[PDB]
């Protein structure tokens, strides 16, 4: 049956991104109920960008310093204040389009939809696993700012991101809704880097299980391990240590495939081991990472291919 | 700055999406202006599925057979005709979502996104190519036939792809929204198979090339080819013959990173007799083929990073 990378539809979203325009800068915005929010270094020309004091730059501006469009529409702001890293913006106009939404901070290891936008027109989505080392490996150009991360649950939109900058190794950072970084990384163009990452162990677990519920068990084998033995392998190949909340979350795969969660660590130990011996898993040559165990639930069939 | 399988914004696509019902045998049909677009075998019960007579079944069934839902709302069915593999139901109500669009057939080699859905409800999106041997590799469950497939050019959605069923090897064929199979599939569930599949040569010269335009050149090399030679090479890995098309279309790329077509196809030899030597291209460890030319200029910087 396949197994995809899959992003949520995006229309929900779409109808709430609008340009935000301050000067000369012009970025992304997210347009909720009356506010609109975007990254806050809008209100920085290129020169400010280097070592910016967002409060002296701010206090600078006046309602009118904003010029915000929803498509062909200006929409009047009627007031500004700053959250962390982001400017709420208050508009005369409600979003008719807004969705039923909350806004959360995703954990690392989680996966979201990112839709790319530019000039407040959506361009394209894809999923990204937010990473241990708090940077997601996004595709993001000049003008992306304020594009966003989020998951949909039924009908409710939960926005869990909001882009801002890239990092020398081509990777991206950002925040959370209320304008929070996720990792230590600041809004200016001092030098930075992502700290070191690693692979999500859980999620790489959860993607066996799945190549298993679609039919395939060529990499299991007769042995177990215990937590403690599987993490001194682990440490070697730079996974994340497997913990004993782990093994609880696996536990709905696991009954569903038969297979104990400390069975399939010990087919993952092998495979660090060995290798895949030029195989494949759900048409892979490596173990991937960017699946959690809720993203293979809601897209394989609940019932195994035994 | 990134690189990722980029499926475009589903917004204009979700608003056409509607459940059609005929008997017990439910799928999702795709509803622009006043008709209703979806798979015939929505008339089958599933004992009709593996030698149905379309024409006699349908002759048996009126426009209340049908009940068609958009949402909660019942659109009324007020005619009814087979047009190849697709049933065109004519309703009582023009959708007032309906989008600017075209009806395209997409030809081996390009890529769409797939709105994947159950119970007239969008569920995901993702990119997939129409592989050389007429399939793609989507990700699909019971209840999804009538997805489809689309691309989008400034706000008109070419629609491409409706889907229809899935093959032994885990595949899936469907067909255009003209109702005609792409590839020699039949909608019953007699036997059959994917033919022989093929590497799409002119893709993953292209994704070298957004290698390169995002600052890359590991795997260049001093030499060139010619025409001929690379395809001896292609043939023994199972990759599409190069045609004079193929490097015309490669042109603009060609100019963006000052890399001779040629010369880019003495690379792609060197990676396929030589390996990757344990090296990535666009964090990958294989040579992809799913990305066309144009998506590499759709979402690469028009800036080479030299
Ligand atoms: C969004 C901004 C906008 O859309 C409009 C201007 C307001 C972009 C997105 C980047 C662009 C390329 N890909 C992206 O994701 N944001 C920014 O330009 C960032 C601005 C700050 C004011 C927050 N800058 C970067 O993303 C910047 N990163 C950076 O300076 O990091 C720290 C650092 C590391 C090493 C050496 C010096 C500083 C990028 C542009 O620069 C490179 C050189 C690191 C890629
Ligand atoms: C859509 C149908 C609907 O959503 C609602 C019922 C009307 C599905 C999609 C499949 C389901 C699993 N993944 C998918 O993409 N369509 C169908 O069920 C197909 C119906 C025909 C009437 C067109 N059947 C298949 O997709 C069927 N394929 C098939 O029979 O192929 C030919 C064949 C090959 C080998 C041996 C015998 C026949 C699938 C269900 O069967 C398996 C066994 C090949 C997967």
């Amino acid at each position: 049956s396949g197994f995809r990378k899959m992003a949520f539809p995006s229309g929900k979203v779409e109808g709430c991104m609008v340009q935000v325009t301050c000067g000369t800068t012009t970025l992304n915005g997210l347009w909720l109920d009356d506010t609109v929010y975007c990254p806050r270094h809008v209100i920085c020309t290129a020169e400010d960008m280097l070592n910016p004091n967002y409060e002296d730059l701010l206090i600078r501006k006046s309602n009118h310093s904003f010029l915000v469009q929803a498509g062909n529409v200006q929409l009047r702001v009627i007031g500004h204040s700053m959250q962390n890293c982001l400017l709420r913006l208050k508009v005369d106009t409600s979003n008719p389009k807004t969705p039923k939404y909350k806004f959360v901070r995703i954990q690392p290891g989680q996966t979201f939809s990112v839709l790319a936008c530019y000039n407040g027109s959506p361009s394209g989505v894809y999923q990204c696993a937010m990473r241990p080392n708090h940077t997601i490996k996004g595709s993001f150009l000049n003008g992306s700012c304020g594009s966003v991360g989020f998951n949909i649950d039924y009908d409710c939109v939960s926005f869990c991101y909001m882009h801002h900058m890239e990092l020398p190794t081509g990777v991206h950072a950002g925040t959370d809704l209320e304008g929070k970084f996720y990792g230590p990384f600041v809004d200016r163009q001092t030098a930075q880097a992502a700290g070191t990452d690693t692979t999500i162990t859980l999620n790489v677990l959860a993607w066996l299980y799945a190549a298993v519920i679609n039919g395939d068990r060529w990499f299991l084998n007769r042995f177990t391990t215990t937590l403690n033995d599987f993490n001194l392998v682990a440490m070697k190949y730079n996974y994340e240590p497997l913990t004993q909340d782990h093994v609880d979350i696996l536990g709905p795969l696991s009954a569903q495939t038969g297979i104990a969660v400390l069975d399939m660590c010990a087919a993952l130990k092998e495979l660090l081991q060995n290798g895949m011996n030029g195989r494949t898993i759900l048409g892979s040559t490596i173990l991937e990472d960017e699946f959690t165990p809720f993203d293979v639930v809601r897209q394989c069939s609940g019932v195994t291919f035994q």
